[PDB]
């Protein structure tokens, strides 16, 4: 337990696969952190998921092998240094449309010099041991999401941030603010043209690049494209799907 | 929602088909009932889901437009009672071995004469108004749990008590009674023999049979064979397989 | 804060009039205990309350300054023992309708020898210091639920047992055992002539008699009758009463 | 459930009469829902109302048919987004001082390219189904609240921000900040001057206004000078008051 | 993870020393568990904790690397049936008087044919895997606690009991039931004599003994007695002493 | 009840000692402000602690006798005001660098005209009655944070802030950022040094001081340094060392 796990899929020259949960609870939560996902983001944007649950969903992640990492409601230092506190090893700060706001973000993630996270590691001082400050910074991934026209138009000075080991798109957003449809795994030529623009320029800085995904099969290809970090997919879309499909499956003739 | 949804497939000639959810929350729960399923069936017996976490899942079940059962950790009266008022208007109870202990789940659905249910209906009284005594035991269904080589000695006693709509079974539970592996959906002659006798001696009562199944298919043959309510299948087991297929499709070469 | 304030009431010659509590949470319990109410009892069987809510609201209302009562799901020995060690100090036990039953409930609120309480006192012990156990008795009030025909058949033996104060009438499920409205405050003659025989037959045995009231009238007609402990009106139906009122008054023309 | 009740309410001209409530669950929220109220507001600021109560206290205003609405905290644009999507279809933000705070109410209320509201309705897709994102807007109402002589000095440019319905005064506030008691329902001649002008402002503008009142007379007189947005009162003043009426007549001679 | 850490203990002839946790919460579970204690035991008997805030206190523990066990609220099979399948892998059952109670305890805790608990081992399976079933009755610690001196009584007899491990001597209820004050680590020579007989009964049927401790020293000499279970001390307890010191040193001159 | 008990010591020429939690619940809470602890200081940032565990954990605190202090997350007005109208009656806000931030901590403290606290004192009004907004910021206590060389260059400027009583000292984020280890109690000379520092200026400038220690004997020597506040030492810490103290003490040959 002495690794970030997707650090070190990254490390060792293999992207990392994660799952995507807006379900609170720790059962479910435990049981695909044992799947084959080398980490499991927890939505605390898009879901009910508050502090107070998400707490023991960390822990229960963390049980089943997989890194914990949490997609959080907004890129606010306080907010993310408290989930750092609790355990909470991979961080997706959603809305950052500007170097200053990427900047924010890498200023949460590092003790000073580097940054200015506050001391008091409840948790990773547990995981960790006595030599937790001097490898703090290489135990949390940081991404900062890319949603909108703006971030597009300043991704090169977002990728220049020290501090995040690179970006994640969230296409839904970003083909909304383009005047298209939200829908998963689009088609549609000029999101699919950002996205890969996005990629492109991560790429060339040196930096990971991240996506969501709502399905294995777009999955699978977005690692072909060379993403680092790909999500698929949401718990609930997974779960709803799978029981439409039952349903149909009983109610047959 | 003046009526129980699954009296009314059984009033007009049909069947229910039941989700089953052993994950606390209520936005899965909304959003499964919001699917073809006449009732959702949460578990209080294999699962993690306490009374504090059932309760507002019978909220989010009525609203998304299933009917809210429980299936309880045990046949005790007083527990049963709170579930009732809480707005539960199913309740499975497990291990039901004798005439005895059917006797017991009976007379926690139904207000004196008829039984000792104790009257504050919290719930039931919002959702139906102030007629609600005169009917409240058509708006309750009620089946006790086949689950042991005892139950079957004495299935037709337990199906003789009145105030009961009738049984459920649970093929793992009976399986391993049985000295077989707890395999869900089994094709393992002597617990497919007793589940048909266990229909069977039902029917002949003129009562309602149920049974737990882990998949479309094996509900769909269930609902053939002429089984009365059937669930399929638990939201965990769903959610995993899901999440598997994902992961494979999105790791394959 | 070292006696039990309703004890005292009796003690010092004067009934005692408590709040019920339907709804969870700290802020309205203290807030009522802080009325002229001498205690307030939070219903766990008639309502969604659970243990885990129960536990705050029991620390709100002594803060306030009333007594903390509870009338439990259940006459269950240890439910009951580990409310009193959580700091409930009044026990009203639903559906006692044998001695043998309010035995039972004695045998919970007594130490040994009187009778077989288990021994850790988390929250008594902080209350009420070193000396709580010789005391512990004392802090405690019991009361046995009357709801039945049962019960009234058996009310001289159920309050001819030690250690317990005497009964509280649960007047709602007595006139429906009866097959009468289930309704508060009723005038039924039957009801109340069981209700009136009750109290006579506990007060002939020099033991305490309580009712459940829906109004600040019929309480005061049963303080003027004898009653030595009143509860008027539950939380939910103050209220909704009280929304419905304005309401009516903001709509009016 | 395909309009929003408030909304509904303007649109075939007559005011919307809302509750308000400051105690946490979903009893008394689904009971008061039930009442002839069009919306329920559901208290964040003063309160111990947090994110992990309020949810599933919109799912019971929303079973008992009362438009959910929420007074947060803080005008903050993540925290309204991730309300929206746990299913609150108004947002009344407290201490809307300048055009600026108005026009950031209105970013976080509207999908692109009216705001910049992010894209995940879990909640709202439930209940609106496919036509969802066509219709967003109109299934939100949303209000600014005036509660500084600062927001009074501002009063216009707030009410020409597009995006939002309108304001509502927060009339203890209001008193406080000219100087005067904090009393609801006040008479005091210069804050009665100034919520007359601030609803006078509003209509000229061709605004929706609304009101926090303490009394159901106070909200009819609201309503007959053309408030569009009445709430009356608070869960737990109103049930205060009447346990302190309960106990007065209880005890009298 | 593919053992009960006490089990391993005495199959390695060594004796195990527990943890006992009467606080609800994660971060000091898992803070114990990481220190050289076998298993920790959360008490559910004499403590606030509940179903709702166990549950992620078995995950915490089990993430520290210390067994998991719970002292129940009570021997009810059910109840210990639910906590088996969210993962507590020890079971301590108070007040067990009688050989009855005791094969009670032992139903729970093994499936058929040795026992009749009911199958659904959401978390054993998700540590143990597909081999659970096999091997699931040695994953489970089961001890009757010996509390009365009915139980003294009938020690023989409740050690002849197949399927339970064993016994924990409670003597602070044994204590106050031979009349004697309930004091941790007592030195009353009718006490001690009694604990030592328990143990020496223990060991002539070939079982395990274990006792509740209040100190290090008295759970060294427990040791040195020959105790295979030793707990020693209540995290409140501990607590409580150490702020009290921390406090006379702050404020010594 | 009707005061500050951390003014009333100062006022009546004595610091104030004070407890420090980061565990949730409310059992330890009450047991240690039953302490002579003047303040029990709860932690919201390093810690697992929100909104809905520390709303009942100040109530248990009151009770116990000792005031509720909140370390919070962040110096956000509206975070600070709803603790406030929980029952906070202390605020130490973090990383207080500037001037105008600690005139936003002061802003969030006071009613107008003093500062811009917003008006719904649910629990104070029931400590207070009804003259409490007369004496309101005298009830309330607060300290800035200082925590970094930023605050320590500005330490004048902060002190020179109408409306908090003074600086808490945070000294190991102020060694971290000084380039040293982050050790509690630390002797590191540039540390100690800036901590006298800062406790000079703020003597000099007639305000209070408090500091963070981590024993009892440090705590001694801040308090004979003039120290006005000083916290002694956090929960899980003590229980930490305790356990592992017993432990060793049981452990040992
Ligand atoms: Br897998
Ligand atoms: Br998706
Ligand atoms: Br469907
Ligand atoms: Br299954
Ligand atoms: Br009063
Ligand atoms: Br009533
Ligand atoms: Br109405
Ligand atoms: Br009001
Ligand atoms: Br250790
Ligand atoms: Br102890
Ligand atoms: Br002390
Ligand atoms: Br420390
Ligand atoms: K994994
Ligand atoms: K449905
Ligand atoms: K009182
Ligand atoms: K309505
Ligand atoms: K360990
Ligand atoms: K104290």
């Amino acid at each position: 337990h002495h690794h970030n796990k997707v650090r070190t899929c990254w490390n060792e020259g293999r992207p990392a696969l994660a799952g995507w949960l807006q379900l609170p609870g720790t059962l479910h939560a435990e049981a695909l952190a044992r799947l084959d996902y080398d980490a499991v983001v927890i939505d605390m944007q898009h879901s009910p998921i508050d502090f107070g649950q998400v707490a023991p969903m960390l822990i229960a992640i963390e049980l089943g092998g997989a890194e914990p990492f949490v997609r959080t409601q907004v890129n606010d230092p306080s907010d993310i240094m408290k989930l750092l506190d609790a355990g909470a090893y991979g961080i997706i700060a959603p809305m950052v449309n500007t170097r200053a706001e990427a900047q924010t973000l890498a200023s949460a993630l590092h003790y000073s010099p580097r940054g200015l996270r506050s001391f008091g590691p409840r948790r990773p001082s547990l995981r960790y041991g006595s030599g937790y400050l001097a490898q703090a910074s290489e135990t949390v991934v940081g991404l900062a999401m890319i949603e909108t026209r703006e971030a597009l138009a300043n991704i090169d000075e977002i990728l220049s941030v020290d501090g995040i080991d690179g970006v994640f798109i969230g296409p839904t957003d970003l083909a909304l603010d383009l005047g298209h449809a939200p829908l998963v795994d689009t088609e549609e030529a000029e999101v699919v043209s950002a996205i890969a623009h996005v990629r492109e320029r991560a790429h060339a800085a040196g930096k990971r690049v991240g996506i969501f995904c709502g399905s294995g099969g777009f999955a699978r290809v977005k690692l072909a494209e060379g993403f680092d970090f790909v999500t698929a997919a949401p718990d609930l879309a997974m779960l709803s799907a799978a029981a439409r499909q039952v349903i149909a499956d009983a109610r047959a003739l």
